[PDB]
């Protein structure tokens, strides 16, 4: 996260961390069993960390469990990124309390001008390279399709949004893949690509979870 700020320790308690020997992407709890990711995160031999704030110290509010399943999208597109979404189930339910909790799936999509709060542990430099320990937190709006698309033409599709500033400087990065975009209490978005991070005109672009609840709600229920 670019020009965001610590959010303070678990003050966002469905945000995990997917580790594969070290922190590679986020990801939101939705119920004690699931968790919601990007599908460009996937991997094989994932462990799921919740209630995580500094992911190199124990602090003593982790659960890491490992993954028992993983289920990416049946259209996604690993070359335009389109539905990019993937659902990880825990081996063992987690146990939710203060720090620990799921994130409400959304009845309908946000509009533009909405603010939301992205999070994670993703690279905080634009022209450059620093990976913070503990997590940050970004209030960033819902931008026009339109002001999306002018900024990349012909690569936006109806499963995107863009959230962001377009003179730069605030932008979730790499790191911070797969995490959450939370906009009036409901998870609205995945942090999926953009160009570079906090570049000016070329704000971040996001997964359109709405499009998807159906897929989720059938998935989780047969799996
Ligand atoms: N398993 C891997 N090797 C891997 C995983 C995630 C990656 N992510 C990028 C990436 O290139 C990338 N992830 C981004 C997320 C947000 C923004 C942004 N500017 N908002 C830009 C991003 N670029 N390469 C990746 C490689
Ligand atoms: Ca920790
Ligand atoms: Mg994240
Ligand atoms: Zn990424």
């Amino acid at each position: 996260i670019v020009g965001g700020y610590t959010c303070g320790a678990n003050t966002v308690p469905y945000q995990v961390s997917l580790n594969s020997g070290y922190h590679f992407c986020g990801g939101s709890l939705i119920n004690s069993q699931w968790v919601v990711s990007a599908a460009h995160c996937y991997k094989s031999g994932i462990q799921v960390r919740l209630g995580e704030d500094n992911i190199n110290v124990v602090e003593g509010n982790e659960q890491f469990i490992s993954a028992s399943k993983s289920i990416v999208h049946p259209s996604y597109n690993s070359n335009t990124l389109n539905n990019d979404i993937m659902l990880i189930k825990l081996k063992s339910a987690a146990s939710l309390n203060s720090r620990v909790a799921s994130i409400s799936l959304p009845t309908s999509c946000a509009s533009a001008g909405t603010q939301c709060l992205i999070s994670g542990w993703g690279n905080t430099k634009s022209s450059g390279t620093s990976y913070p320990d503990v997590l940050k937190c970004l209030k960033a709006p819902i931008l026009s399709d339109s002001s999306c698309k002018s900024a990349y033409p012909g690569q936006i599709t109806s499963n995107m949004f863009c959230a962001g500033y377009l003179e730069g400087g605030k932008d979730s990065c790499q790191g911070d893949s797969g995490g959450p975009v939370v906009c009036s209490g409901k998870l609205q978005g995945i942090v999926s690509w953009g160009s570079g991070c906090a570049q000016k005109n070329k704000p971040g672009v996001y997964t359109k979870v709405c499009n998807y609840v159906s897929w989720i709600k059938q998935t989780i229920a047969s799996n």
